[PDB]
């Protein structure tokens, strides 16, 4: 029905919006088992009257594992969870520009090999 | 000294490390007026006993307008500041794998027609 | 009549002495409006038993604009004023050499790349 | 660390880091007696409103003697110290150029015949 | 960037400086995973008003073990940690030479057959 | 009886064991004053069920002065003491392996111009 797509490069992952207010809405991978399927979480509130709008994203990439093929019955399970939340904050009145730039910003600020770098390999950003 | 650049097409605007604390660490473009200057926050903790490791990213962007040639005898002032925090957290065993798919998921789920959508018009995700 | 002359690179800024009290001169750079002109206002006191002097250097440049030309009936007034005061504490029987090493060091240490970008962009003295 | 080198003349003394609060830092010169060594305190405060800005240095230097050569069971002590202060107070909403300018004078204010004559000799600023 | 080396005979191993207060540094040796990654830290403060200076060194050699190798899913993890830390205490007047003795012997108090044996071995001192 | 020696390039001081309890055992170099005489307080104890064993080491330099020279009729007094302990901290089962290396480690360690240098100059690590 209503989904989201994202390319890893060659791959491609697409999520379904399983639950939904419009409130908040919440999207999952089904595909591997019911667990772990990489999870999504949207959100929208409005802080004070009129001040501003707050959006939220969570996002739980969950590592599982199956080992039902090589210890006698137990099954898959969670080694953890990784995650990457955002808490963007805009203003009512901002300029349909303002708001653009922030956008660009981040996009591209995100995908610089110093970020990444960081992120996996724990490298202070900076150079 | 140490820096970060930033692609808004053709346009490119670089950020400076002014200082470097414990957990602390900030980035600015100095330049332009001194209070209308875009901050980036960037910190580094680890709760626990070494158990997990949070990063921490605030983005912050204050639309600042100067009315000197307007009216004469007037100087820069800020009308409101927009943000963008990301709250990622990693396990301190992770596979350089999970951690490098987790950045390449956000970086491309940004780069989203959709995401850009919903930050710019506030349009729910969903296709 | 008591002058003195600074070289702003190129340029040769002149301050003159505008009044003499017993303990404290006074200069204001004789030019441009008669109500925002450079300030400079040089104390000098002895500490109780003649232990010690303490110098005091004070210095006041107003950012001034003249609206005569674009608003009818406006006259030059002060936007702001931006202030360097200086505490020098000698004692009395200080070696001769004690006393200039001091100067000197204050000297390079402002011509300093970090105190200037500290000073003009607010950058922290890391490096 | 974070350090800073100044010129004096020929030789160059270095200023290492000794501590860091979220105002203010703090230099001392490492080498000689660990008695009386250079020293330098940067703070950083805010005003009111967030009207101005106000920085603070302090430098102070000690005289010490080493009298282990002719007095037997004497050790290095301090004389004296002798200091000197800033205290810039800097607008916000300030020019760029109308900042520098304001660096610029004082530095080429300090490197002053008339200025050293004074600090040194206590020569008032006539001429 | 700030580094630290040692050499165990042969082999080498690097430190690099990982977090930073003037007040007290950390070094890590970013090369196995994340965990267990060889740690060691600094520090420094001031008993009392100038009548001392204590410095401390801990160095934490956990001993780490992957075996997704050969059992089903299970990461690399840490089995215990040795430690090693020092406390040394300098008085803030002494002699130049006064320290020099006690690093020279400590020095070679380490590198004593006698010291290894003792702690890898657990056998008596004194021989 | 059973003794220490220490090389300082070619000056050899001795130590002497003149105690030795249950969980204490002390050395020191007898000649000389009384007071002024190098102590080497050893220890090893093992909190809870043999879980862990912790070690021990205490290093006492006193500076005396004898005036005997200067002042007839006088005798040698204590100016000050500076120390240097350790606490090692070992896991019942590691590994000779584990055990060994650490020790190795420290050795080259302390002999470094880094740690030199900070101990007597007090200059923070890493190059």
């Amino acid at each position: 029905s209503k989904t989201i797509v994202l390319s890893v490069g060659e791959a491609t992952r697409t999520l379904t919006e399983i639950q939904s207010t419009a409130d908040r809405q919440i999207f999952e991978e089904k595909v591997g088992p019911l667990v772990g399927r990489l999870r999504l979480t949207a959100s929208l509130r409005q802080n004070g009257a009129k001040t501003a709008y707050r959006v939220n994203l969570k996002l739980d990439q969950a590592d599982v594992v199956d080992c039902s093929t090589s210890v006698c019955g137990e099954l898959p399970k969670v080694r953890y969870t990784q995650v990457w939340s955002h808490d963007v904050t805009i203003v009512a009145n901002s300029t349909e520009a303002s708001r653009k730039s922030l956008y660009d910003l981040t996009k591209s600020l995100v995908a610089t090999s110093q970020v990444e770098d960081l992120v996996v390999n724990l490298v202070p950003l900076g150079r």
